[PDB]
């Protein structure tokens, strides 16, 4: 119950529907003009936020200090809105729970939350042919579509939904440092 107060009051606050030319995807905002998308997403120039042509003044592409893909892009938008720096619900380290909510936010899906269950740090995953890191799992009907979600608990924002095959979930651990 408390995990999915939390979702609810994050993604009115802190998320948005983006668009790039890869796909329609979930967009959390974390703090000033900062925000997070699966690494496929891929964004270009421009995306499309909330239906609104949006300029990206510089992305990245995380990689660990050995350059392995954690499946994760930041991008710094042309915004004169800040995000509500929502870094404190930022763990230093990769997190596990009992009971998690994934929520998602495209036209897709609209305003929908998942109940997922437990979150375990499961670490390396090859995705689609990329060595990928701190990978975070749990298992629920999955969807293509949902990547971009937002993983969490209560009083915690867990990761980044980023890929799903059948009935398991898995998530780029949202790590606080990213972030400064």
């Amino acid at each position: 119950g408390p995990a999915f107060e939390f979702a609810v009051a994050m993604m009115k606050r802190n998320s948005s529907t983006v668009k790039t030319e890869y796909g329609e995807f979930t967009m959390l905002g974390i703090y000033d003009r900062w925000a997070v998308l699966p690494r496929h997403a891929k964004p270009g120039p421009t995306i499309l936020m909330n239906d609104q042509e949006v300029g990206v003044l510089d992305a990245k592409e995380l990689v660990d200090k050995d350059g392995t893909n954690l499946e994760l892009t930041l991008l710094k938008l042309n915004r004169n809105e800040k995000f509500r720096d929502i870094r404190g619900f930022l763990a230093k380290e990769e997190v596990e729970v009992n009971e998690a909510v994934l929520a998602i936010n495209t036209s897709k899906f609209p305003n929908m939350y998942i109940p997922v269950g437990q979150v375990t740090e499961y670490g390396f995953l090859n995705l689609g042919g990329t060595p990928t890191k701190r990978m975070l799992m749990y298992n629920f009907p999955t969807r293509a579509g949902q990547c971009g979600g937002v993983l969490m608990s209560t009083g915690k924002v867990l990761g980044i939904h980023v890929g799903g095959n059948g009935h398991q979930g898995f998530s780029a651990a949202l790590l606080k440092h990213y972030f400064n």
